């Protein structure tokens, strides 16, 4: 319903896992990309899993924080992930170090160890934000070793930037039986 993803995606199976802490644009982003109905799951009381299926292409998304504790069901997800959008607000440096810390357990987590990673920096549409070198310093990204990671600019609003940083994940995504 959005445009030409049918060609970037053609008829892979790309297993994406979109997270960040709440408020950082993800669900603008699932609905923004219009490939498919947002759908809502709830594996677990108080657990809101949002997905869409395209094809080939499968998209989950949930809401991480600095005080999560990680539940197994987490990690059987984590498994089947090829590729990793971590979406930051980039607008928020109240909550950067928070981003910084979550982010950092996930690095770590054996069983994303080896999906691809992508940062949106998102609501790069506000003057007022952090620029996206600013984040990738905050993150630590070019301390990242032995794993691709990109960062991309992003107005999850208008859409502008979403196309570009799934072109990099598409290009870059690995994937895995
Ligand atoms: N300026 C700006 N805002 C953005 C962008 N992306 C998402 N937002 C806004 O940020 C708030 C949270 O977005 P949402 O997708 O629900 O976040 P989440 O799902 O990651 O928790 C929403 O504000 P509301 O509660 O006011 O609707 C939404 O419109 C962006 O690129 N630029
Ligand atoms: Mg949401």
């Amino acid at each position: 319903a959005s445009k030409l993803f049918s060609n970037l995606f053609g008829n892979k199976e790309m297993r994406i896992l979109m997270v960040g802490l709440d408020g950082a644009g993800k669900t603008t982003v699932l609905y923004k990309l219009k490939l498919g109905e947002v759908i809502t799951t709830i594996p677990t009381i108080g657990f809101n899993v949002e997905t869409v299926q395209y094809k080939n292409i499968s998209f989950t998304v949930w809401d991480v924080g600095g005080q999560d504790r990680i539940r197994s069901l987490w990690r059987h997800y984590y498994r089947n992930t090829e590729g990793v959008i971590f979406v930051i607000d980039s607008n928020d440096r109240s909550r950067i170090g928070e981003a910084r810390e979550v982010m950092q357990r996930m690095l770590n987590e054996d069983e994303l160890r080896n999906a691809v990673w992508l940062v949106f920096a998102n609501k790069q549409d506000l003057p007022e934000a952090m620029s996206a070198a600013e984040i990738t310093e905050k993150l630590g990204l070019h301390s990242i070793r032995n794993r691709p990671w990109f960062i991309q600019s992003t107005c999850a609003t208008s859409g502008e930037g979403l196309y570009e940083g799934l072109e990099w994940l598409s290009n870059n995504l690995k994937n895995q039986s």
